[PDB]
DNA sequence: ATTATGACGCT
DNA sequence: AGCGTCAT
C-alpha cells in the first residue's frame, strides 16, 4: 500500500544514435543522403561485413551481420561505404570523433553515462525539478512534444502514423496533474520536454538524428527508445508496465538475451515479462541467485535502481584483430608483425587519449585465441603499462603470451592465432 | 569466415 | 587476476 516503492523516484533517458555509422558517411558524403546504404568493414571475403544499416536499406530485410554480397542480393541498389584501414585493420577513429562531438552536446543538459559508442543515459532528475520550478503550474503544451510518442496511448474511443502519435499525447496531457510538483507523470513529462531540446540539439550541431526513451529508470528508459525508431522518442510510464510487459517476450529486457533468460523461461515455463510477477522474490532467488532474483523481482514491476554513472569517458581503450580460417598466424614473424600493428595503433589513440582527458593507463591486458577454441577469448595475461611505447608494448605482449607456442621449433607458432587483442586498462590522472 | 569493440559479474 | 556473459 503506502510503503510499496513504485521506483518513480527519478527520471532517466536513454539517447540512441540512429544507424549511427551510416549517418556519420552520409553527413561526409551527401550522395549516401536517403538511399538505402550501410557500412563495411574490409571487402575481399564476400564483398565485406556489414554493421550499421540505413532504415531504408532495412526495409529490403538489410541486417548487421550480414555479408555485402548477400545484402546486394536483397537490395541491388544499396550503397556502401568502408571503414577505414590504417596499419592491416579495420580503424574506428571517426566514429569514435563523431561520437565525442555527440556526447559533449548531451552534456551540457545532464551528466551523462557513455553507454557505448552511441548511446548514453542521462539522469534528468535534478533537470526536471528546476524546469518545473520555472514553469509555475503551467500545462505543458503538445507543441513542445513534436516527436513524442506516449507508450499505451491512445486508448478506447485516426488512420496514419502522426495523428495516432497526436492523439496519445493529446490523451496523456489532458490527464496530466500539473498542479503537483511531485506527481511522477508530469516529471515524466517535463523530461521528455528537456530530450526534445537536447535531441534538436544534437542534430542541428551535428547533423545527426537520434531516437531516445524517457522513463524512471535505465532499463525502461532503453526499452521505450525501441518503440519508434528512427528519429522519434518515447514516454514510457510507471502505469503503462503493465500492459507493456504482458506481452514482451523476456529477451527483450536489456541482460536477458542470452543464457540467463533462456533458463527464466525453460525453468519458470513463461514467455512473457509479466509472468515474472507470480513469483516471490525467494522464489526467483532460489533459481537464479540472489542478485538476478531481487532484480528481476523489482524489474517485472517496472522498478529498477541501477544508478546512471557520471561517465562520458569509455574506462578501456583496446585494439582487436581476428585472424579467421586460412589466415591464422603460424609463424613468430607473423605473430610479432601483428601485435606491433595493434600496438602502434594504441600507442595513437592513447597518446592521443592522455592529452585530451588527463589521464594515463596503467595495465596492458592481451588477449588471444587459438585455432579450434569456440571461446572468445583462448587465453587473457596482464602486465604493466609503464609508457605509451608501442614497441615496448608488443614486446611485452610478445613475453606474456609466447608459453601458449606448443611448437618445438622456435620459427613456428602452434597453434595458430585466430585472434589478437591489446587493451590499455585501469586509468589513473595525469 | 562475423568483426571490433566495450562493460561488468564471478570466483 | 583470469574467465565468462551480454551486447552489438
Ligand atoms: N566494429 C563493429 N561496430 C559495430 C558492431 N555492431 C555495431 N557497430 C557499430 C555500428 C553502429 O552504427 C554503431 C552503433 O550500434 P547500434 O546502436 O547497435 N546500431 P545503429 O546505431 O547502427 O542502429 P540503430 O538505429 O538501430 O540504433 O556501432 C560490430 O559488431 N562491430
Ligand atoms: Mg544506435
Ligand atoms: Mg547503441
Amino acid at each position: 500500500g503506502p510503503h510499496m516503492a513504485t521506483g518513480q523516484d527519478r527520471v532517466v533517458a536513454l539517447v540512441d544514435m540512429d544507424c549511427f555509422f551510416v549517418q556519420v558517411e552520409q553527413r561526409q558524403n551527401p550522395h549516401l543522403r536517403n538511399k538505402p546504404c550501410a557500412v563495411v568493414q574490409y571487402k575481399s571475403w564476400k564483398g565485406g561485413g556489414i554493421i550499421a544499416v540505413s532504415y531504408e536499406a532495412r526495409a529490403f530485410g538489410v541486417t548487421r551481420s550480414m555479408w555485402a554480397d548477400d545484402a546486394k542480393k536483397l537490395c541491388p541498389d544499396l550503397l556502401l561505404a568502408q571503414v577505414r584501414e590504417s596499419r592491416g585493420k579495420a580503424n574506428l577513429t571517426k566514429y569514435r570523433e563523431a561520437s565525442v562531438e555527440v556526447m559533449e552536446i548531451m552534456s551540457r543538459f545532464a551528466v551523462i553515462e557513455r553507454a557505448s559508442i552511441d548511446e548514453a543515459y542521462v539522469d534528468l532528475t535534478s533537470a526536471v525539478q528546476e524546469r518545473l520550478q520555472k514553469l509555475q503550474g503551467q500545462p505543458i503544451s503538445a507543441d513542445l512534444l513534436p516527436s513524442t510518442y506516449i507508450e499505451g496511448l491512445p486508448q478506447g474511443p485516426t488512420v496514419q502514423k502522426e495523428g495516432m502519435r497526436k492523439q496519445g499525447l493529446f490523451q496523456w496531457l489532458d490527464s496530466l496533474q500539473i498542479d503537483n510538483l511531485t506527481s511522477p507523470d508530469l516529471q515524466l513529462t517535463v523530461g521528455a520536454v528537456i530530450v526534445e531540446e537536447m535531441r534538436a540539439a544534437i542534430e542541428r550541431e551535428t547533423g545527426f538524428q537520434c531516437s531516445a526513451g524517457i522513463s524512471h529508470n535505465k532499463v525502461l528508459a532503453k526499452l521505450a527508445c525501441g518503440l519508434n525508431k528512427p528519429n522519434r522518442q518515447t514516454l514510457v510510464s510507471h502505469g503503462s508496465v503493465p500492459q507493456l510487459f504482458s506481452q514482451m517476450p523476456i529477451r527483450k529486457i536489456r541482460s536477458l538475451g542470452g543464457k540467463l533468460g533462456a533458463s527464466v523461461i525453460e525453468i519458470l515455463g513463461i514467455e512473457y515479462m509479466g509472468e515474472l510477477t507470480q513469483f516471490t522474490e525467494s522464489q526467483l532467488q532460489s533459481h537464479f541467485g540472489e542478485k538476478n532474483g531481487s532484480w528481476l523481482y523489482a524489474m517485472c514491476r517496472g522498478i529498477e535502481h541501477d544508478p546512471v554513472k557520471p561517465r562520458q569517458l569509455p574506462k578501456t581503450i583496446g585494439c582487436s584483430k581476428n585472424f579467421p580460417g586460412k589466415t591464422a598466424l603460424a609463424t613468430r614473424e607473423q605473430v610479432q608483425w601483428w601485435l606491433l600493428q595493434l600496438a602502434q595503433e594504441l600507442e595513437e589513440r592513447l597518446t592521443k587519449d592522455r592529452n585530451d582527458n588527463d589521464r594515463v593507463a596503467t595495465q596492458l591486458v592481451v588477449s588471444i585465441r587459438v585455432q579450434g577454441d569456440k571461446r572468445l577469448s583462448s587465453l587473457r595475461r596482464c602486465c604493466a603499462l609503464t609508457r605509451y611505447d608501442a614497441h615496448k608494448m608488443s614486446h611485452d605482449a610478445f613475453t606474456v603470451i609466447k608459453n601458449c607456442n606448443t611448437s618445438g621449433i622456435q620459427t613456428e607458432w602452434s597453434p595458430p592465432l585466430t585472434m589478437l587483442f591489446l587493451c590499455a586498462t585501469k586509468f589513473s590522472a595525469s
